[PDB]
């Protein structure tokens, strides 16, 4: 299996010069970058291009994760931000064909971060979802790219807490590039059994992101990393898997993931690199 | 040790008929009774006495969990605030001291919920927080109860979210009553090690939640329990250790704890009955050395 | 509907005892099965064979067996003789079984135990014999209406089959209807790579679970993934009973063949071990569900 | 913390050319290789100066395991058997002063394999020991070698099966270069708890073996790697921690390790070095 990182363990923000990861995480031996959508749509096309050689002269494959804001909302009960949503997603997609990503993970059904504050129609967003997913889901299936829907915790979303959750929601979509994606992050909080998540998603797990409960890099803490090994085993699953490590405080990015104490433990540039290789060789030993 | 388990395991809003709860907890087994504070204030002098002299003769244990409103934030930046918590404060623990209840816990350094929606400004919450609490744990020592704040996970609170973050602000506000709690919902998302927060905090651990990683009945899920008991043996924990299961979508409660799927699995009244009751059982058998 | 049970040997240092009394103590201690040593049932006469029948019957009790064959019963010998006084004494050990109305046995019944580890070893011969052997009793057992558990067991007490994989294939080779693997958490906690994934593997083929800590303590405040255990049984849909074959005192035969070598209870009087047994029912009822 | 592995791990006998496995374990990145003391005594000066030396110039640590025979029982009933197993000790100590080794290990205060159909007297076996183990400590600390005492599960000994019997025994001895050794395989059938069973030793622990349940290398099977890092930390371990897998069926090692399939699973010896190390990178990640 292929195995990656999201380029934001380094990052304070949103975006960065994701060519200056692609080398680093070639050199520490990933073959995956994962990187933001957010500062794809005001790439011209010249610099799609480029970002896409750099990632094949380094031999890094590129997935992409993106958090949708309130106005690209696929679940809205207004129609003017399902209709954005839709002309958004369709946007993006083209552009991910033409830099020659095959996956898109997140929220995707939904927006994130939300606003727990306003009222909740979890059935009447639910069925809106569904709909408006298979829709885009075409355009997902026309551009090459599986279209990823992350399984989070109640704190983060109210949609889709749990792999059964996310299982059921993929099979009402009905639709070909649709794809359940688990996070050990989120699964330590709400399944009963994390093998038993991972059997139960089966085929339609179309990408794995993983971290520590707390969000340091694979290895040292609780998650049953032996046992998603062998539940990966089981059902013969053949995607990648992308560490998503938060340990900064500070900016966008430590606000949105809520670290709000230094657990990196004043690791520079170079500590967390070593840390980065360190999990790496603990994810292809264990998982495989 | 003493087991109880929170009433609100069977309701949906923050307040209830608490003398139906003791009972139906004396019959289960229990030793205590865990009730929200909310509607302490708005309860005449022979409603508290009726409710104390109920758990007196169930041999039940009454003890308070609480989360603050915005204008109960002991952390706030605005003096009038501040003011207002601590008269909200000194009423609700003269209310407990006329109820026979000795421990009060929660985010009471704090509020909750919280809307994260606005600027965090941790350090001067986390300095104003330390004199407030100071201040109140004077009134709680005069009314003899424990002060206890609870650790909480970081998408609930942003000051204190680990073990020993929860010594460090105990160790600062230095007042004997005020007492660190762990929650193993809450130490299952932040701490790398279970025993190892639990050891941690030490003398200064002064009560225990639990619940299974989503909240169910303790016993069937992941939560490493036996872990949990040799730690507290470890720390000679002199506590008591009460369960806050909610497995129930609807009202506030479900709202605020965001349960959004029926985890209890279409449990009726009876059941949620018995499968505390097994949990209790568990729990005695599991955490006691 | 999950039943659940308890070996007499618990209670006892040597490998028989009055099995009625062992019936009316576990009836009352809730248990549903009491599983008995085979090895005075030859000796006993058809009357007394009636009687404990009738004993267990009233109490509500259903009696497993368990059995360590000698060197004489030994069903995968070079020796021809012996394969013959092994087969002749199982054919009449389970005609005994048919007429106590028992409905299962298990052990080492493909080899013998314990074993003497001193002589060379041929696995592959003492396996084919064994294979062979096992499916022609396994013709009586059917007659007889006993399913023959084959218990996979560790390194130490055997060489034949000490993984699931090794018990299905076995299994699998005999190819007849009565003959199922055994599992134990005791063994299978030194030899599987995984405990969820050796009894996945054993699946439809599992016919009798053994329960135990890694130490052979009751179950419950161990190390062993009781959790996983459940969900595991779950998953392939057993059907079966679980029998705990707890092991905590020096002494006789029983404390020398399962080699206790400390007091493991810890001072236990009987009803402190009824006691704890008790309490492991419950954890056991619960988790495994 | 320095990491190890037992020669035996690639040869099924209790001998090989430990030159040979010097230069493949130096080349792997250990620190220590575990040798068996059975051949020592058939060494010359000139065999032991140049195993030293060959050690010496890979940048290795050499660490001595042994299994007493029945002639070499410090625990016997018969007055002589004790007075040869002293003899063979204070020789075996004196050759390991010349080959710079500071530690010996295993059941040292008995022996190994045992008879079990002999009759058992723990109680005076026991108390024979511990005089025996303490005079024999006079030389080991003459010699500069720590005398660890390996806690053994009871299928392999009767007289030390916990850590708690061990620190009994080790405390009884008195004796300054006598500790108490753990290891992860035996630790595992008889221990309420392995953390606890870490911090029960304490400051008697000195030296640890490790394995998986089943004697794989350490890493993918169900041994609580984290726990048992955490404890170590805890009682500020300043040892060393060497590696016993057995993978392999067959000769002397096979008989005695009781290895009747292959766990390998048709592993050639690149494929066993390959194991080794990633197990070694294991565990200089999750135990330090
Ligand atoms: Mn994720
Ligand atoms: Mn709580
Ligand atoms: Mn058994
Ligand atoms: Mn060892």
């Amino acid at each position: 299996m292929k195995h990656g990182i999201y380029y934001a363990y380094w990052e304070q923000e949103w975006e960065a010069d994701y060519k200056y990861y692609i080398e680093k995480v070639a050199k520490l031996g990933f073959d995956i970058l994962e990187i933001a959508a957010s500062p794809l749509p005001f790439y011209s096309d010249i610099q799609i291009n480029e970002l896409k050689a750099c990632a094949h002269g380094n031999g890094i494959t590129l997935t992409v994760g993106h958090g949708p804001s309130a106005e690209q909302n696929l679940s809205s009960p207004d129609p003017d931000i399902r209709k954005n949503a839709k002309a958004f997603y369709t946007d993006l997609l083209k552009r991910l064909y033409k830099l020659d990503v095959h996956l898109i993970g997140g929220a995707l059904y939904s927006y994130w971060p939300i606003d727990y504050t306003k009222t909740i129609d979890k059935k009447g967003d639910w069925e809106r979802s569904v709909e408006s997913v298979r829709e885009v889901a075409k355009v997902a299936e026309a551009c090459g790219v599986d279209f990823c829907l992350e399984v989070l915790n109640r704190f983060e979303n109210y949609l889709i807490n749990t792999a059964q959750e996310g299982v059921d929601f993929v099979k009402q979509v009905d639709h070909n590039n649709v794809k359940v994606m688990l996070d050990t992050f989120h699964m330590n909080i709400e399944e009963d059994s994390i093998g038993g998540a991972i059997r139960t998603a089966g085929s339609y797990l179309g990408h794995l992101h993983t971290g520590e409960c707390n969000r340091k890099v694979p290895g040292r803490g609780r998650i049953p990393w032996v046992e998603i090994g062998e539940a990966l085993a089981d059902i013969g699953y053949n995607g990648s898997v992308v560490m998503e490590p938060f340990v900064r405080m500070g900016g966008t990015v430590g606000s949105n993931i809520k670290v709000w104490r230094d657990i990196s433990n004043g690791a520079d540039e170079k500590m967390l690199d070593r840390e980065a290789q360190a999990a790496l060789d603990f994810s292809r030993y264990v998982l495989e």
